[PDB]
């Protein structure tokens, strides 16, 4: 709970992303979003920190754009200052082309340098910048030293970035853990998975994506949770213990592995238990495919793999 000062660190929503070309997948993304926004409007943090990739394209579907203005307009009418850094998907490619973030200019401040927020009441230091490509790594080194210099005489200092770091995204990454200065809090984004762990005299954060945009984020979803992280900075120091990570419910995926009767019955009991039609993935032996075709109507989509091979490898 709390507090005296508080704020949210969310990232990666990918509004307008129509997975498996499913009209219905498009929708779920806006829902997890519209959801997150609802939590945050309750919690009323004094400021919000969006580590980028709010959108999923330089020219989003109109609805994604509207939902995102309506959202942040609400946030801003409710006296909550928002900072957002530009992710890869929000960076213009041709000279003069404009991000789709440049539609949230009135509700949101885009970080590309340094600023200090008086809050109520106190003083803290934000710096962050947009998404630079692996190549522009050098460009950035300077960017951070500069940042560091103006950040030293400042007790509480926050860093916003949308990039692949090296201890965290083995390939491909654009920065090294040893590339970046020492800050109270590292509000990053671009890693679609919740990653809160202390770091160089402060705490690093990877809000994570707000809905299973892969193709991986399965177990990560269920064990940890997708959504944002709620920080507060009411108190001097900060440990993993003053960061209340909020979870956000979404479309249920079920992993199947269908190879005997045991596991074909398993995969169904899991799909009964499902509150909503699920996206189902994993493997299904070819021989059971058409038996499982039997649940077409209880299932949003079947993105499991059909296995034509026969396996002997038992368990020990
Ligand atoms: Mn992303
Ligand atoms: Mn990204």
């Amino acid at each position: 709970r709390g507090s005296h000062m508080m704020f949210v660190h969310i990232a990666d929503n990918h509004l307008g992303y129509r997975q498996y070309n499913l009209d219905d997948r498009e929708k779920d993304i806006y829902d997890s979003f519209k959801l997150c926004i609802k939590k945050i409007l309750e919690i009323k943090p004094d400021v919000v920190l969006h580590s980028g990739d709010l959108f999923n394209d330089l020219r989003p579907p109109v609805k994604a754009l509207r939902i995102a203005m309506q959202a942040f307009k609400k946030l801003h009418e409710n006296n909550i200052k928002v900072y957002i850094v530009a992710g890869n998907h929000e960076m213009p490619r041709r000279l003069g082309e404009e991000s789709p973030l440049a539609l949230l200019k009135d509700y949101v401040k885009i970080l590309d340098g340094k600023d200090v927020i008086n809050v109520n009441g106190e003083e803290i230091f934000i710096c962050g910048t947009y998404y630079h490509k692996k190549s522009k790594r050098e460009e950035m080194l300077d960017k951070l030293k500069n940042f560091e210099s103006e950040a030293k005489n400042y007790k509480k200092k926050i860093l916003m970035l949308h990039q692949g770091i090296n201890p965290y995204i083995p390939l491909d990454y654009e920065l090294e853990h040893f590339d970046l200065p020492k800050f109270s809090y590292y509000a990053l984004g671009h890693i679609h998975k919740r990653i809160l762990e202390r770091f160089n005299d402060g705490i690093l954060a990877y809000s994570g994506s707000t809905e299973i945009i892969y193709r991986n984020e399965y177990e990560d979803y269920k064990k940890e949770g997708k959504g944002f992280y709620l920080v507060d900075f009411s108190g001097n120091d900060l440990d993993i213990s003053d960061i209340e990570k909020i979870d956000i419910e979404c479309r249920e995926f079920v992993e199947v592995n269908i190879k005997d009767k045991k596991s074909f019955n398993e995969a169904v009991n899991k799909i009964e238990r499902c509150k909503n039609k699920p996206v189902v993935f994993g493997k299904i032996k070819r021989e059971f495919k058409p038996w499982f075709d039997t649940l077409k109507d209880k299932i949003l989509i079947n993105k499991a793999i059909i296995v034509d091979d026969e396996f002997i490898d038992m368990p020990d």
